């Protein structure tokens, strides 16, 4: 099978004066540097919509695009603004550093005035009707929105109108006659999401570029989903977590994770075709090119934390009906270009699904030298051709970092396994041994193509301080760095 390679990097760690990364022209810079280096994929996070502590995986929808990442210039060379808009509007001090914290504050006036403008063009709504036809999911995402915004940002069971939390129809009638103009707003930025986003993918699939997207798991409590389709989840009459998600402690942190995500009523699942899924997936494979579903432990035995928490091991392993789901997906979608990230707490129903779908699988080099005796499954030695093979994840630390915290026996044995040549930042050591794997796909995580230290985590998990907010500045993409990840392509036999 064909070998290949690509680049991990969230469209929020492009460069820009918006002070966040944007469907804009760096972007355009990015897939234009992909194909220099004669890479295959371009794996980013999640579009999804944010909240508080800025998580994709925690998202108003499963399908909405997060409105920051819209840019400014694009859209004024669409006579939708003009540029002392936002010339000078600064996003945030630091430019490897977002600060999301205020700028959906800073972006708003100018999204106003850019969907006033496109409302009063004469083909306004044949266009914006014309997308709503495709995207069916908008106008209850943008009254939800909406709902959510005149109720002061609030969550969803914190709302102060029980008839509106249940969709009371009178109430709903009402809700959408007093916010009509609200409402609009955010259907028209969902559509100039799409129209810009379709553009880059667009671009990038034919400059031979291919997109990963991820695809979280759960959607957040606070959702258009929990609200429209509540019978999905474990809740009650007012609508809130009867059991969160989550994950319990493992063998190197006693703690463990918690989610806060609504856990799923399987069997209302089952019974229902599993329609809701069928969905999802395939408006992730016309969102993407290859989709990457996250925490496919989930799919065969969740952790569920019941309600009454103190800490995230108060909760038990749920049976889910992966087999089922997947079967299902096969017939009705056909065979499709999932990956599975599968890390953690593998047992034999986990190996079993993955053996059911043949979908490649991951393999993480960071979590394969805690053990010098060489057993380790993420070792590189035991990696075989269905896999997708990183370096670390977004989740893990950079390289750099995770050299910092090893046993110096550890150490010591690693730059063994290796070979690391003295006088040689082990980034690019680690790579070229990632790159030398027997896996199909490789994938580089950007912080450690340009070397960057631990500060540049991009997730630490179970945490909310400081996430999310790498950004990579143009400075730092030397043409050495760039001519090292072209070497690294074409001496291990992964171009284009
Ligand atoms: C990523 C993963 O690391 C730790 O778990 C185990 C490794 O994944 C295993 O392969 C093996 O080496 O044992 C490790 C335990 O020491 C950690 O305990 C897990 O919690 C962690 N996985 C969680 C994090 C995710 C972020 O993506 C989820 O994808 C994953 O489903 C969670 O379980
Ligand atoms: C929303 C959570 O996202 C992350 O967990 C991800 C994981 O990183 C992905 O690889 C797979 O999906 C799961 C979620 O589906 C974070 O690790 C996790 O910390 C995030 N939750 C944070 C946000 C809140 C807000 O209430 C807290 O409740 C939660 O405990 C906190 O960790």
């Amino acid at each position: 099978k064909k070998r290949a390679s690509g680049v991990l990097m969230h469209i929020t760690s492009l460069p820009g004066d918006l002070g966040i990364g944007t469907f804009g022209r760096e972007a355009y810079a990015f897939v234009d540097f992909l194909v220099e280096t004669d890479q295959k994929f371009w794996q980013i996070l999640p579009l999804t919509t944010t909240s508080f502590g800025d998580s994709p995986y925690q998202s108003f929808s499963a399908v909405a695009g997060n409105t920051h990442l819209i840019d400014f210039d694009l859209l004024t060379l669409e006579g939708f603004i003009s540029k002392d808009d936002y010339q000078n509007i600064s996003f945030g001090q630091d430019p490897e550093v977002v600060d999301y914290a205020g700028l959906f504050e800073k972006r708003r006036p100018v999204l106003e005035k850019a969907v006033k403008n496109f409302l009063k063009e004469e083909r306004a709504t044949r266009m914006l009707s014309d997308f709503l036809q495709e995207e069916k999911w908008v106008t209850d995402f943008a009254e939800f929105m909406a709902i959510k915004e005149h109720f002061g940002n609030k969550a969803l069971q914190e709302w102060d109108d029980k008839a509106i939390i249940r969709r009371e129809e009178e109430a709903l009638a009402g809700y959408r006659q007093k916010l009509s103009e609200v409402i609009k707003y955010h259907e028209v930025t969902q559509y100039f999401f799409y129209k810009q986003w379709f553009e880059l993918k667009e671009y990038a699939n034919d400059k031979g570029i291919q997109i990963i997207g991820d695809m979280p798991i759960y959607v957040s409590a606070d959702s258009v989903e929990v609200w429209t389709m509540p019978e999905l989840f474990k809740l009650d009459r007012d609508k809130q977590p009867l059991a969160i998600a989550g994950v319990p402690a493992d063998d190197f942190s006693d703690d463990g994770q918690l989610w806060g995500n609504p856990i799923y009523n399987w069997d209302y699942h089952k019974e229902s075709d599993f329609d809701w899924w069928i969905y999802r997936i395939q408006s992730g494979v016309k969102m993407y090119d290859y989709l990457r579903i996250d925490h496919f432990k989930g799919f065969s035995d969740y952790w569920e934390i019941r309600g009454d928490y103190q800490t995230a091991n108060d909760g038990s392993w749920q049976p889910a009906p992966g087999p089922e789901l997947f079967a299902t997906i096969k017939e009705k979608l056909g065979d499709l270009p999932i990956i599975a990230e599968n890390l953690g707490y593998i047992d034999e129903r986990a190996e079993r699904l993955l053996a059911g779908t043949g979908f490649p699988g991951m393999k993480i080099m960071e979590f394969g030298f805690y053990d010098t005796t060489g057993n380790s499954i993420d070792i590189p030695h035991n990696y075989t051709e269905n896999t997708i093979a990183y370096a670390g994840t977004h989740d893990n630390e950079v390289i750099n970092g995770w050299f910092e915290n090893l046993t110096v026996e550890q150490k010591a044995y690693a730059e063994n396994y290796m070979r690391r040549l003295p006088n040689e930042p082990i980034t690019e050591t680690v790579l070229r041994t990632l790159y030398a794997t027997v896996s199909q796909t490789t994938i580089t995580c950007m912080q450690d193509l340009l070397d960057k230290p631990a500060d540049s985590r991009m997730n630490m998990p179970n945490t909310v301080g400081g996430n999310w907010q790498w950004r990579m500045r143009k400075e730092d993409l030397t043409e050495n760095r760039k001519a090292f990840l072209k070497e690294i392509t074409t001496i291990y036999n992964r171009g284009n």
